[PDB]
This record gives C-alpha cells, structure tokens and sequence, in this order.
C-alpha cells in the first residue's frame, strides 16, 4: 500500500489542460473548490456531534475569490450575483448549489454540492449578465455527493471521470474514468406523493413503468429525495430521473443555472439526456439567475420513451 | 476539548452497573463498535484501488472475542455460529454485519442491523437458543455509515443515537430517550411493485396521493436501503412499507435480523410494528432465515393502514 | 481490513480473565484510551487556531468515570484526588497528562506518564494508598504523542507497545514482550549542566566521549522531552540520565509520576533504573510531588556508571 | 467552528505570486509538493501498524514531474540528477531530501522532506548543471516536519512562513506569518559523541556554553539527532545548531544542495545566519550534486560569536 502514483483530480485536470494551452486558471479554480468540499464534507461529517447552508455559502465564495479564476458568482442563498473585486477577478462565470437540500441533513440522506462553470465572453464590466448563459455553454460542470463516501464528480468538453475524497491524504483520487450511462436503465425516480397533480404523460410514462404493457418485468422505484443522490444513482446504474412541474410548483422546483443545468450537462457528457419535457435542458436561455425549469434525465431511451409520450399529449 | 463526553461504552456500563450484571453487554457492544468503525472506513473508501464478506467475518471476530456471546446468526451463514467454550458468554446475536452491499455502487447509505438475545437455557448453544419472539431482545440497533456514521441503540430503558466523532475514533451521544412522532407526513414503499400489491396496501398507497378528507398528500421517499429508510422514519415520523408482492409472498426481509431488530427499535420509540396481521416482534420463529412482511412506523400512520386491512375482511 | 486486530482492550481483557479478576483494570485501560486519543488529535491541531490543564482535567474524568480508581494523583494538583463512593474502585493512579507541554512550541514528541497501584487497606482513600514503592506498581507506561501515537504498557507479564490506527481510532498491539539491548552505544544527558554535575556523571560522560579501551564513542542524544528519550533508549537501548544538578539536588523529574513508571517499564524490559544509589523503585516516598534522580537504560551501561559512582568512595 | 475563510498554503503562494506577475507554476509546484508530504506523513503515522525513503523518492519524484512546473530534479537517493519529459518539462530544478533520516522512524523520532527550488535559468538543455547553482540563488527553499503535528515551513523571497497540516480537510493552513529567529538564544545543539575530533574554535565555544566566562547561566544542550527537528526547535526558539566537520566525515556529513542550503536560505530568510565556519553556505558554489558541507546556523549573535572563535584559530 502506500501508492507512489496517485492521479489526484489537480493531476487530471492539469495533464487535460496543458495538452489544451490553459492560462492555469481552471487547475485553481477547482482546487479551491476541491479545498471548500472536503471542508464541508467534515463539517457534515460531525454535524450531530456540533445555517451551514450559510457557512457553506460564504466558504465557497471566499475559496473562489481568492482562486483569481472568478469574475460573477451565483449562488441559490444570495439575491443577487457576486461581482469578483478587480484584483482577484480571473475569467469564469461559477453558478453553485452549496449544500443541496440541507433539511435532509437530519436525517443524514445524502446531499451535495452542485456546481456550474462558464467562461466570460463579454468584453464588458462583470455583471449578472455574464451568467444568463444557456448551459450549453458550460465549460465544466459537476457535484459533490456527501455520503458513505465523498465523490466529487466532474464532467468537462472530454467526458465524466469521478474521482473519490481519500480521507487520509485529503486529495480527491481518480476512480472511474470517461464514465457513460446506460442505454436504457430499469428504475424510474419520481416524488410520487404528487401524482395528483401531474400532467398527463407522466401519468401514463409512470404506469408503463409498473403495469409495462410489454409484460416484461415492471421497473424498481427508488426516490432519494435529495437530487444529487438521485442524479449519482441515475449516472452509474441508470435509469431516469424526473422533476417535472406540477400544478402546485408550475415552473418546476430545480433551479436552472446552478441544479438543472448541472446535471443536465453530466448527462449529456455521459451519453444520457436532459429536457424539461418540450425542450433540452441546456438549451434554455436563461432570463433570471434564479429561475426554476422541469427536469427529466437518464438513460437515453427511457427518456425518449418519455418524450414520446409528451409529443403524443400536445 | 469538551472534557466529560457520553461514549456508547460510558453510557452501556452505567446501565449494566443498574442491572447488577456481569459487564458482558458492555464487553459486546465495545467490540461491535470496533467493527462497526472498521466497516466505516472500508466503505468510505470502498472505490480507492467481497466487503459483506470481511464485514461478516469481523463482525463475528470481534464478537467470539468479547467473551460475550454464544450463538451467532449471520445474513452470510447457513447455519449459527457456536462459540467456542472457552470464549462463550450468555448472549445470542443476530446481525446482518452489511445490509444491501450492492447499494455501495452507487453511494447508497447501508448498515449493520442487530439483535441481541440471552440464552436461557441449560443446554448445550444451539440455533434453538436464537429463534425467540423478538419481544425477547435485551438489546437491538443498527449503525447508518452514511454522510456521517451513526450507531441507534435500543435497550429496556429507551432508544439512544451515538455519533462516531472520526478525530477521537469514539460514538457519543448525541439524541436521548428518542421517541418517534405520532403521524408523519412520509410513506415509503417500492411502488414498482404496484401490480403485485394487495387491496389494503393499494387502497392505502391511493389515499396517500389522494387524501379523502382533502387533506395535504404525502410525500414520498423510499432510498432502497432499509437502514436509510428506517433512520429517516424515526427521526422524521412516517411509515416504512415492505409488504409481501407475489415473487416474495413471505416478504423479502429477514425475520432476525433484519425486521426484528427494527421493529424494537421503533417500538421503543413508541412507534409500532406489522406484518398487516400480527405484531412483528410476537412472530415465533421456526428458521433462523425466515422472512416476514413488515410494515413500521408512526403509531397513526400504521393504525391506518391496519384499519385497511381490517376493512378488507 | 485484517479480521482479527490484537486491540489493547483485547489484550488487557484475556490477561485480566487470568487473574479471574473483577474487570476493573480492563475498564480503566479503556478509559485512559479514550483520553489519549482526544490528547492526540489536539497535540496534532495544536497551532491551527492551557492544554496541559485540559489534559489533566480529561484524564481525571475519564478515570473517575471508568469505576476503577479511588485515588488519583496528578502533576498538576497540589493533593490527591479522592474518588467518590459511587465511582470508586480499586485502583490508585498516578499520572503526568502532558508532560512538558512547553515543548509543543517547538514540536517537540511530549506525552502521558501513568502507574496504577492498587489499594490495600480498608481505611478510606488517602494521598498515603499512592505512596507506596515504584516496586508495587501493578501497571505503567506511556503514551508517546510523536509522528505516530504509541501506547508502551508494562504490567507483570511484559512490556507491549500498541500504535494508534488514526483511521479506526484503537490501539492495536505491533511489538510483543519488548526486551532492551544490554549494551548500547548512546547516551542522553542535557551536557549544558556540565559545571554542576558530580565526579561520576562528569567521569562517565568523559569516557564516553575519549573511550579508554580504545573503543567507538557513543553517540549524544537528548531530545529535552523525558517520553521520547526514554522511548529511543527502550527501543535502541543506551543510557538516558537526569542526574542531580545543583539547582535540582533531588533531581528535577518527580518519583510518583515520572521516574518510577519509566523505572517499572525498564526493569520488566530487562533494563535497569537508579538514582546512583538505590534503585528508584524500592524508594519509598514520603510526599505525593517528591523529585528523584534518575539513570536508567541498558543494563551493562547503567552497571558501568554504578561501578563509577562507588570507585568514588 | 468551521472557518469559512482558511488560508491555506495554496491561497497564500497564490496572493503572492499574483501580486508578481509568475505564471501559475510555483502554486503548481508547491500544490504538487503538499500532496507527497501528506502521503508521506499519513505513512510514518501508521509505519509500526503496517524502503520507506524509497517509496517517499518516488512519490515525490511522480508529483514533481506531473506539476509541469520542473526541469531537473536531485534527489539523495539517486545518483544523478533526473532530467524531466520535453511534455512535462516547466522551468524549475528541485533538490530534495524526501525522508530525512528513515532510521529515526523506528524510534518515533520526528523526521522530515527538505527542499529547495531554483529557477533554470540557462538557454540549453536541462542537465544537472542547472542544479550546481549556489543557495544564493533559491528562489523558495522548505521543509516539512513529521512530527507530534506535520508542519511544512516555507521561505520565500519576503519571508518563513509556518503551514500546520489540519487533518480534518488534508490543507496546510498557515499558522505563523513572517517568522524571525531570535537575536541570541539559550540552546546550542551539537553531538557531542564526536568530542574527540572536533577542531578548537567548535571545542572552545562548547566550553564558554557550559562554563561561561561571563559568569551567566550556561546553555541548555538540546540534540535530536534529526537535522529537521533541530533546524525547527533552532528557528522557533532560538539558539545555534552545529554539524561541523570532524576528521572522520572531513567535509561535514550534510549535503550542501538539499539539506544545508534549504535550512541556510530558511534561517537567512529568518534573520539568522548559516557559515561553515569559514564561508557562509549559500555562497558556496557547488561542484557536485551529492556534495558535502559544514553547517553552523541560528540566531545571529550565537553564530557570530562562534565565527569570531573560528578567525581566532587560522
Ligand atoms: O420533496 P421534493 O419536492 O420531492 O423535493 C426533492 C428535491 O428537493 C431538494 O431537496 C432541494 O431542491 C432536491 O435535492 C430534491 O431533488
Ligand atoms: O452486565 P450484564 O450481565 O451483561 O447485564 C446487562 C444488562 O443490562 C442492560 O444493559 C439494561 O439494564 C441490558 O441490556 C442487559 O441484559
Ligand atoms: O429493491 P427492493 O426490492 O425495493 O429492496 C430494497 C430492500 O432490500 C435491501 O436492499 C436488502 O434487504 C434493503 O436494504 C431494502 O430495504
Ligand atoms: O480485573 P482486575 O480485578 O482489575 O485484575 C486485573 C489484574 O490482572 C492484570 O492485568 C495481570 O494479571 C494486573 O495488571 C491486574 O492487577
Ligand atoms: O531542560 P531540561 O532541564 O534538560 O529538562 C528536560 C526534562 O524536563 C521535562 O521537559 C519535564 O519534566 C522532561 O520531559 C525532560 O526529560
Ligand atoms: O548521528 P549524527 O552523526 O549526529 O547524525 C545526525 C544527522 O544525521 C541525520 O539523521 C541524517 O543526515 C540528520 O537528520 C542529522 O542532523
């Protein structure tokens, strides 16, 4: 034991961006992120034995200031983009959930840190603007799954590797590499409690699920209740994943710029697919940093199936 | 730096010291910690470089070990495991050392699940000595290695949740006398088994999604990890469903250690336990690998759904 | 992932059932582990963000807590501490919590110094169950807070050294009935006390330095921190000395807490420990806080400096 | 608890090196750096549960070359110095002591990684010319403690800084800033087993240590035996620390390129002084990688005491 070659993420993204002529910039930024991660994910570690959405917060923007790798930051927490003061700001746009769902800590159900990056394009002053880019434009995107283990998954223009927080040396070491999803998968994840209220091709994409006219063998349920769990599941086993909206919650509940858009970008880099059920996720051009979408994703043909029954209902 | 923390051990032998007993549950549960510690860290970098396996056989290690014990059941064995007579003491322990480790792929949280009883007899160990009524258990619990690893404890006097601080290697108190509330909000169940249901779960799971008195709906979880889904329905309220579909018409979970130890836990807490028809925990056991429906929860919450199976007579 | 870890509880609990004790010194060990754990995780943050006053208030508590003292003496407190009844046991324990805590400045290795006794009168507890002879110690040892954590613990059987596994947080047994070297080739004196040494110390130190016999010199240590010089001549063997200077004529290390646990370790390792004079375990103290002069180390070493201090009479 | 503003070694090389126009690869280097000495502290921690300064060579070796930051590495262990991949090549040498005195371990005594980092700055092609520069010219020189706590000490053009291992989250956070020996100490740490061979100035000074002249109260003698340990007690608290030659290792036993120069540019950078007794080390020009020196260093007043012993007697 004791392995002499470790291939930390810093590694890997440095070995990808050299080969690409990068000022740098990308290697800081996320080994600064890299620095909050492990920082929460102790902090999440001991919370029983110890608002840390709001520590997370002001702890993810302090590393990224000081990465001099930023210049407009999105938060869910602030009202507002962060605009990066002259003297530290750097060429990226970052978008982040800090800790998903931190109701479920409680409970201690996995949850995670969601994150989304784009470069500035604009010769203007940094401004909000700068990150009401549709996620297509996304230069690199991922999460942290805070559970049995830490995971940090990252998906850039060449694909999803997913690389393991080794709680010894505190690196995130690689450990899957050029991930892809399943063609088709066999669990469906959905908060059904809402069934009422879905429109529907849901309702009969559901029912094929369990009752599969096909007579093959009904699909499994499993709904996390905390999406980067749900979405994690979706990547390495398949399947699909479903927020749509429902009356009660007509835009959906994830939010675009820094949930959504994320994962839907994951997805796609692994081979699966994201849209709100009319059209792709990541196609979207945003109007508010935080405005909400539907989101179906996963396994190609499921969500096709699924997206066939919505070309069916319009 | 607090100076006088609650570990699981000071905490054991203080009660034990009120029973007048041997010190043999404190000896147990001490080492059943140090496995349970050791199996935290093997799952926190289970993916850096099978596992049920070394679970199973440190479990049983540290157990022969405490001088505690004289029967073990295992997920992973056949038959019990008789200890050895120089290193057998009065308890019989049933335990799944790593339930659902197929879960670990995807980053699922897992556990060990355990029950413990006293032998009774005179006789010689044998697997006779563990299959009592769960109403028997001494002792019962099961540890969460999740974004934290928590150790829930129930005994006579309550149901206790230890956290492991990772920097001293200890579990320490951290919730006392836990007690579950009296309806919850959450159900919980595969719903992909839907067309293998019965009436009175299809009625329930109907009227969950579309509640009569025009109430809020429930909302749904269901992790596919029994000691996740459990955990969340004592801190939370709820109910927890695992009812028999007609490719496990006995129920999939194991009787032993897995619906027993559970069961007493939220009995405990003042939550209740079904199999739709009888009280998990007064099923006689006839193998130690039995399966059993079950059904836990909320005491509303499962009242209701026993009131459907009652209306369907 | 090794299945069948030797843990010091493990090995302290199959010694005692030798005995066919009460338990107590297994729940003791227990508690002092769990104490110098939390010394250890804070020594090691000790800077990102006194110590000795946690340390000692960490081990009193976890020893009153364990039922196995009644009597407990510490470098930091003027008198001993008398267990109360409800938590008292047998044993009587003295102990250092950090010694030389004004080394962590400097990182320099620090660490606990212990020796149980046990009590054996059946008048109330006192200051006078712990001033007993070094000779009566039924347990000593150290914890070495260094670029590992190790536990070095001498009772009637032998001298074992558990490390601590960071990972699972429990000591696990790595060096078994450790033995010094007779002979070594190191000695360890604070050589900056050169004017106030006596003839013999003054005479050894030369003769180590410019060998008669035309030999090799022996090589100078002395790291200022008596748990990690004792711990380098127990595993390299050598001679370690703190003799007295003028402005200690007693010495400067206290017999209760220092120098008789040290002494207990060297002389089960087959090494031997004196004043000069007399063996430093058969003194038989007369205050709680009483200093000795101490040599100790490898026997045919300390044999020749012996042999210095009566060719001086 | 949980500090939502840590500044790690990482973040402070970075508000450095950006206040001077650098290009990303010291950051790079030094991150690299850190990520060797927390493997190799996690393994001395665990050593007796579980050679070692060969398997510390080549970790550390492997990350320096992946940081893209170096050219030419020396090391103790290999007899010549290792010329870096065109693809991998960046432009600075390292010279390294990777496990300082590996027999130390059995005894628990603290033991350390020693450093130092020259710009190349010649037109050919990297040989280990490079590295046969004077310490003068260190343009960064370290070490890193494995001891009670892991604490890696760094000098830099402006000044030593001390980095504390959190193990929690596996960063160095900084912990003293801008560090300066004392004036005079209190402590001179010599083996003396070696009496014998001494020359007179070393043996004179020892004796106005233990028997000042002056009538003060003499130094208390303090020796690890690990250069490491000894260097950092020296620095933090103070005092003089000797490894002169002695006719049987004629020209010292320490290594001028990684082993003196690193701790003479520390203890220079600290307001101390570093001599052989004739010149002072950084100045020396080296001639061989492996070559050998005479060190005295420490507070200022101490060593020049000494050296004006040392004009006395040639
Ligand atoms: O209770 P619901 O409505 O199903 O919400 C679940 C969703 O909410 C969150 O907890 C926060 O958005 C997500 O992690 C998850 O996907
Ligand atoms: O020390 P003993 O003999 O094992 O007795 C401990 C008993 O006390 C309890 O901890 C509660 O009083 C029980 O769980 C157990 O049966
Ligand atoms: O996939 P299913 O059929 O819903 O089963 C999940 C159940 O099986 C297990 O994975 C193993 O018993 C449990 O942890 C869990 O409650
Ligand atoms: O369990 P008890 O009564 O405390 O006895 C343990 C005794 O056994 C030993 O561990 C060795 O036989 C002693 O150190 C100690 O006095
Ligand atoms: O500075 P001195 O006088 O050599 O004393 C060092 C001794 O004092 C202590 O620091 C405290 O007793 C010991 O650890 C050590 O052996
Ligand atoms: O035994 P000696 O000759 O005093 O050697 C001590 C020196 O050797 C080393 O162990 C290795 O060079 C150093 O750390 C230390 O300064």
């Amino acid at each position: 034991a004791f392995d002499t070659n470790i291939v930390t993420l810093t590694r890997f993204v440095m070995e990808q961006g050299r080969k690409a002529r990068g000022t740098g910039e990308m290697t800081q930024l996320l080994n600064s992120l890299c620095t909050a991660v492990k920082a929460i994910s102790t902090a999440v570690r001991k919370a029983g034995i110890a608002k840390l959405d709001v520590l997370s917060n002001d702890l993810v923007i302090n590393v990224l200031k000081s990465s001099f790798a930023t210049c407009v930051l999105v938060t869910e927490e602030d009202k507002n983009a962060i605009i990066v003061e002259p003297e530290k700001r750097g060429k990226y746009v970052v978008c982040f959930d800090p800790l998903d769902g931190s109701s479920n800590i409680d409970c201690l159900v996995s949850i995670g840190t969601i994150f989304g990056i784009y470069r500035k394009n604009s010769t203007d002053e940094p401004s909000e603007k700068d990150a009401l880019q549709p996620g297509r434009n996304l230069v690199a995107a991922g999460y942290a799954l805070y559970g049995s283990a830490t995971m940090l998954v990252l998906a850039m223009v060449n694909g999803v590797n997913c690389f393991m927080l080794d709680p010894a040396i505190g690196e995130f070491i690689l450990v899957d590499r050029n991930v892809k999803i399943k063609k088709k998968g066999s669990i469906y994840s959905i908060n059904e409690g809402y069934a009422k209220e879905f429109d529907p091709a849901i309702t009969e994409y559901i029912q094929r699920k369990k009752f599969p006219p096909d007579n093959s063998a009904p699909y499994g349920a499993r709904y996390v209740g905390s999406m980067v769990a749900d979405v994690h599941r979706t990547l390495v086993y398949g399947g699909i994943f479903m927020y749509p909206a429902n009356k009660k919650s007509p835009k959906g509940k994830l939010r675009l710029l820094y949930e959504c858009n994320p994962m839907a970008y994951v997805m796609e880099k692994a081979g699966g697919l994201a849209t709100t059920g009319k059209e792709a996720v990541l196609d979207i051009v945003p109007t508010d940093i935080h405005q909400r979408a539907p989101i179906i994703l996963g396994s190609p043909e499921d969500v096709t199936e699924l997206l066939e029954i919505y070309q069916k209902h319009a």
